[PDB]
Parts: structure tokens; C-alpha cells; sequence
RNA sequence: GCAUGGUUGUCGUCAGCUCGUGUCGUGAGAUGUUGGGUUAAGUCCCGCAACGAGCGCAACCCUUGAUUUUAGUUGCCAGCAU
């Protein structure tokens, strides 16, 4: 349910393209591809589970960020179901530091949308 | 006219000149404005740590090509007499 459940395609990247900081997270070395300690994955996903417990115990706003082309259906669908927020296309430079300009553009689209339907 | 105001030529109606808020730089600064396409054009698109805006481009002005209403003299003459 936590170790054997995933199985399938849960391997790493090629040996040439790797980060040394991950030496503790590698199980074995396959042909180029590395192998990741699934035993570890369980503990740390449990800590992520508990951290999101603490975060979302109160009414909190969260963002699902994902652009990798094998990601842009999920983040959208569980963000819609969970009612939280997501960015699935490219990340515009400064959506948080320039939150003011981004929300001006949001207000622009929203106002012209009420123009289209609620207005003339 | 080499002390000036005003008026004009020229590149050339060529496509440029900048700002606000963010980020990257010890700093002067940088990015946007670089790259690939497309356009008459910084015209637009796709990329991309930038998101937008302003003066220049374009539009508003004049004329020409089609047509409707209003108006028939000094304009026009079709069906009618001269
Ligand atoms: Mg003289
Ligand atoms: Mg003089
Ligand atoms: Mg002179
Ligand atoms: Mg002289
Ligand atoms: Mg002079
Ligand atoms: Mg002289
Ligand atoms: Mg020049
Ligand atoms: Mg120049
Ligand atoms: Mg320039
Ligand atoms: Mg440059
Ligand atoms: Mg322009
Ligand atoms: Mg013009």
C-alpha cells in the first residue's frame, strides 16, 4: 500500500545526469538509470502528509505548480476537485513578487468578462 | 547665421526613444528592447525572469472607386407639345 503499491515505472535518471547531493537517495545503479530507495519514499511522504495536515487544518490557500508535459492534467483536476489553486502552463516571471501586476491583469480579464456577459 | 529667436533642408515616413513595478549585479548598470519566424512597421506570434504602459508605426482628417435617403435651380430630358 506504500512500498509495493507504486512499483511499475519508479526509476531514476541516467548516471551522467545526476546530482551528487542525492547520493543518500540511490538504491542501486542500473544501466544508466539509478534506483531509488522506495523504503525512504514511504517515511518522507508520511512527513509530507503530516505537514500538509498542519498547513490545511486551517483555511489555507495552496498552489499546485507543474509544467512538465507528463503533468498537465492532474494538477488541474485535483486542484479543481480540492478547490485550491494551480498553475499548469508556464510560470510567468514574478506571479508572487509582482502579485500586484498579476492581479491587475486578472482584474482586466474579469472586468472585460463581465463586459462580455453581464455587460453589453 | 561661429552670440541668438523664429522658419527650413538632410538622413527619412527610416523604425526607433523611453517609463512604472519586479528580479539579476558590491557598484555604475542590466532585463523588458536578446533568440527563431512573420510584417510596410518595436506589426504580430512562439520562446524566454519578466508583467505592462507611453511618445513614434497603425487609426481619427482630405480625396478617389459602389450605393441609399434628403433637395431639384442656373443642373438633367425619359415618356409628352414646341
Ligand atoms: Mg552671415
Ligand atoms: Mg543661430
Ligand atoms: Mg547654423
Ligand atoms: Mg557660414
Ligand atoms: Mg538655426
Ligand atoms: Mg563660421
Ligand atoms: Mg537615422
Ligand atoms: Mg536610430
Ligand atoms: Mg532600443
Ligand atoms: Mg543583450
Ligand atoms: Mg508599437
Ligand atoms: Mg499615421
Amino acid at each position: 500500500m506504500k512500498q509495493l503499491l507504486e512499483a511499475g515505472v519508479h526509476f531514476g535518471h541516467q548516471t551522467r545526469r545526476w546530482n551528487p547531493k542525492m547520493k543518500k537517495y540511490i538504491f542501486t545503479e542500473r544501466n544508466g538509470i539509478y534506483i531509488i530507495d522506495l523504503q525512504k519514499t514511504v517515511k518522507k511522504v508520511d512527513e509530507a502528509f503530516n505537514f500538509m495536515r498542519e498547513v490545511a487544518s486551517d483555511n489555507g490557500t495552496i498552489l499546485f505548480v507543474g509544467t512538465k508535459k507528463q503533468a498537465q492534467e492532474s494538477v488541474r483536476d485535483e486542484a479543481i476537485r480540492s478547490g485550491q489553486y494551480f498553475v499548469n502552463h508556464r510560470w510567468l516571471g514574478g506571479t508572487l513578487t509582482n502579485f500586484e501586476t498579476i492581479q491587475k491583469r486578472i482584474q482586466h480579464l474579469k472586468k472585460i468578462e463581465k463586459m462580455e456577459a453581464d455587460g453589453t
